[PDB]
């Protein structure tokens, strides 16, 4: 059957790919947007993807991973028989939970061991090393001892990884560059996870409130640096406007959140920018969310009748916005990755930031 | 094409009847549960059924029934193109706003006259008259005082409704009696009623607090005064064993908004009887949430999963519980439609209840 991790380039802009992930579950086409399973009722890819997420964090508390794998794993559990991507549940324990040694986190115990094992009792498909997350700002010297603890952990889930046999022939294993913004530990950080060796290779320690124009700067120098016969997932991000930025700079893999979280506060997503819905210009606009969209709710209803639904306070407004913004998601992937295989990406670049900027 | 209104029966047992409203917008199947259209996706009917409610009192104040109107009536505004029953208002100015007199209720004022006016805005096909629901308890001085006005306005509902030709020549008005719980003032509300004239006849004044026992009790007597050869509407009615009796007692049209309000809060309508899923006791059950529901939920989710969903706060949660909910009246509806029309209903009631108050 299919192999338990293939990364296939089809084509290339500058240094934007395209491409595809072979695993067992199934093939992820990339530059690839990867929701959360949990804020809709996600499609085989539409409001639909894939891949999607699991919460490690959350999940490890309610209900804890043990009872996730009694009741069959996460596939089983979510209805969901394509890839699954966790978290390492590091960046989650430090944001939201804190008690930090070289052993790992407590908080529970976290340690690179106990995230993998956490990661296989879920069952996902692609599993995260175990790092930490440099806090923004951060001095060189804090940024390094961080990056260096980081690159132990890395090597930690390495092993832990290989030791559980089920995991090792069916799972694959990021692992999470450091380094903050600064480009001799980005490189130092790079090349300690190349020698370990990973299926795939995230950059870790952004979108951390550095902002978009920083954050482009650091992967500028960061992304060249990392193996390119690899994806490379850039962890956190983001916008609309930060995803094609970051594909312009060689990223293949998006986890964002804001979609899903935006849609419950009335923020949607257009191509003419973001706008909520709940701003009263809205409420006798006949036209759909965004007017070029495909998915379900741009076919049959209005601005007006979803704007009147969320004022409402009627939960049904709140999941058409997310399945709304989920599907544009979706689209400006499949645009994306179209006119990268056209070799028109970078016009595609240019005419979306004119459009989505002007209004 | 179909006409404005017709009615035809075409099974009875004992007080219990089936069969179809035919209107210019569709066929209803009676018995039937009309479901408010905003608390999910509703499609034709499962999650879906054959006339949806819109809310007139919440209309006629967000955004107000000039704007409904405005753009384009409620069919269009909500994405329905078949039957939509509206409330007169009287009911919901009462329990949630007032000041009454014999022209109406001043809270915005609501008339007779402006009702219809309002439901002629939004457009809706099954427009009731303006009433006032009697509060529970009464005297019967205050019952008969209260029963009086009512009919005095339902005569005005009346006219007001035949003076808008596009309304009297599209639409259909429903008479709601009134008289709480008094045998003789019910019968003076119907004959009023049935000498004014009307399309069909609802059962005002009943789901206001006095317990099943004595809701049954006042149907016993009631729905022999009012038209048999009309449609019969209880309105504010209720759970599915409240359902069951009342169809046992000639009812044939519900509104029950209590399977889309349960939904939000982790309520489940299942076979036997209702659950919480919240409740720790479903956190590993891999069952549906009833194992013999054809609802997409059902067919593809457990109960634990939905368990954790909504104790995670995710508005995916209630939403499949709200479409879970919905879907399980209308199985029920159609069993009771099914049973009447081979006869067997008394054994479905009787198997019903026996299952239902089990567990
Ligand atoms: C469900 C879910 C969604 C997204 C994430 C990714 C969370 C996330 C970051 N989010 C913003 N910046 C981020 C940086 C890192 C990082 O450096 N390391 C890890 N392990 N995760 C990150 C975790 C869980
Ligand atoms: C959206 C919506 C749903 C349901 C209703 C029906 C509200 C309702 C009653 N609810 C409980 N008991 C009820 C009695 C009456 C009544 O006597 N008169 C009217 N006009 N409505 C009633 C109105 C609006
Ligand atoms: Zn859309
Ligand atoms: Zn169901």
């Amino acid at each position: 059957d299919r192999p338990r991790f293939s990364f296939s380039i089809a084509a290339r802009e500058g240094k934007a790919r395209t491409g595809t992930i072979e695993m067992k579950r199934g093939v992820i086409r990339t530059p690839a947007f990867m929701p959360v399973g949990t804020a809709a009722t996600v499609k085989a890819l539409a409001t639909g993807a894939d891949i999607i997420l699991g919460n490690t964090y959350h999940l490890m508390l309610r209900p804890g991973a043990e009872r996730i794998a009694k009741l069959g794993g996460l596939h089983s559990f979510m209805g969901w028989d394509r890839p699954i991507l966790t978290d390492s549940g590091g960046y989650q324990v430090m944001s939201l939970s804190t008690k930090q040694s070289e052993e790992g986190v407590t908080f529970h115990m976290l340690s690179p061991e106990r995230s993998i094992e956490i990661q296989h009792l879920l069952g996902s498909d692609i599993v995260m090393a175990f790092d930490e997350c440099t806090p923004y700002p951060a001095t060189p010297s804090r940024a390094a001892s961080s990056m260096e603890r980081s690159m132990r952990w890395a090597k930690r889930s390495r092993d832990a990884f290989d030791s559980r046999k089920e995991q090792a022939e069916n799972a694959a294993l990021f692992g999470i560059q450091q380094g903050s913004v600064f480009e001799n530990l980005r490189q130092q950080s790079a090349d300690a996870l190349a020698e370990i060796g990973f299926d795939g290779y995230a950059v870790g320690g952004l979108a951390v409130g550095e902002g978009q124009d920083e954050m482009f700067r650091v992967l500028d120098f960061s992304v060249p640096m990392l193996p390119d016969d690899k994806p490379h997932y850039l962890m956190g991000v983001g916008k609309p406007d930060d995803i094609v930025g970051a594909v312009e700079r060689g990223i293949d893999m998006f986890d964002c959140v804001l979609p899903t979280r935006s849609g419950r506060n009335g923020q949607a997503f257009t191509w003419d920018g973001p706008i909520n819905i709940r701003n009263a210009r809205f409420s006798e606009d006949l036209k759909p969310l965004d007017s070029e969209c495909h998915c379900a709710v741009c076919q049959k209803w209005s601005r007006a009748y979803i704007h009147h639904l969320i004022r409402a306070g009627e939960i049904l407004g709140a999941m058409l916005m997310t399945e709304h913004n989920i599907a544009f998601y979706q689209q400006l992937m499949q645009k994306i990755r179209d006119s990268i295989s056209e070799g028109r990406f970078s016009q595609f670049a240019q005419d979306f930031r004119a459009r989505y900027f002007a209004r």
